[PDB]
């Protein structure tokens, strides 16, 4: 039951305040900020759901066909006692072959972590936290097909691996 | 169990983040004369736990005596995949007979948000008992969790209140000012 805590606290206390604003953001990108001839940023919020709660800091680090290109315009309000909090989420290009493949705002689902971090050693096993991760990734799923800030804007990416995090994205991105 | 959850979350996803680095900002902040006249911010992360789990956005709207005055300059770092993720660390005045007695960094630990948006409709009896007794499990695993954290060295001030029922009795500027002078 953590999980399902944690998959509610992370609707309430992240996506319902960032998919409203996100097409909007995307949109500046789009027409003010991407060069002539580069492809444009994709309209969801891909979140990476690694069922293994692996939760890297650095996309390019985890996959070097991952290639950061450059941060949305920034999202700033008023939250919890933060006066003007920011938001600056990162855009990245998706390589094959050495060349972009597609663009898109992605990121993974930081509560992941907490599951990680109370099982990498040995109680909590790791069939127990992969029950957790997917605990969490059914209840969001459930969150998000009710939520009314969810409107074609966000795609959970869940996986678990046997691999190419950039062709995981890929899939999810031309499923679309 | 979802209390004890989000307070490990809440640590493991922020705190740990945050405090190694916090005192240096401070320190750096309180370096600037001008800054300094103003009167020196406390060297502590003092964080809001209304039991009640009421979190509003704005501390100036919760008490006009807990006027805004400045930021901590940005830290950044990568996150989960945000690259340069942006940490802008409120200063707030607080304000006594409209004066200031106190400057500090304070904010309201965001997983009450949780557990409030999860009851505050709720028809079930003893629902605000319930969350009661959640808000304190979260602070009582919170306080154990930074007891024994690296991150946690005389920089954190967890404020547990409950607010009466009578809004005028209460005054959130004096329980931060309370504490702030115990740190002291
Ligand atoms: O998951 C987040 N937050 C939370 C999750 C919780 F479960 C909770 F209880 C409270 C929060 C919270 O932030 O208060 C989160 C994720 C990405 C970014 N972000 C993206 C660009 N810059 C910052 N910010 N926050
Ligand atoms: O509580 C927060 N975050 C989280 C809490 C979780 F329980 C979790 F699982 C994940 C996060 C997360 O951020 O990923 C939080 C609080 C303050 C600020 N902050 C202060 C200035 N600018 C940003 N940022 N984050």
């Amino acid at each position: 039951s953590v999980a399902h805590g944690l998959a509610w606290s992370y609707y309430i206390g992240y996506l319902r305040l960032i998919l409203p604003e996100l097409q909007a953001r995307i949109r500046t990108y789009n027409q003010h900020y991407n060069n002539l001839l580069r492809g444009a940023v994709s309209q969801r919020l891909y979140i990476l759901l690694p069922l293994d709660c692996g939760v890297p800091d650095n996309l390019s680090m985890a996959d070097p066909n991952i290639r950061f290109l450059d941060k949305l315009p920034q999202q700033t309000g008023d939250r919890a006692g933060i006066k003007d909090r920011v938001y600056s989420n990162s855009i990245y290009e998706l390589l094959e072959n050495g060349q972009r493949a597609g663009t898109c705002v992605l990121e993974y689902a930081t509560p992941l972590q907490t599951l990680f971090a109370m099982s990498q050693y040995s109680g909590f096993s790791r069939e127990d936290r992969l029950e957790q991760a997917k605990l969490f990734c059914r209840t969001l799923e459930d969150i998000l097909a009710d939520a009314p800030e969810s409107q074609n804007n966000c795609r959970l990416i869940a996986y678990q691996e046997p691999f190419s995090l950039s062709q995981e994205v890929l899939r999810h991105l031309r499923q679309e």
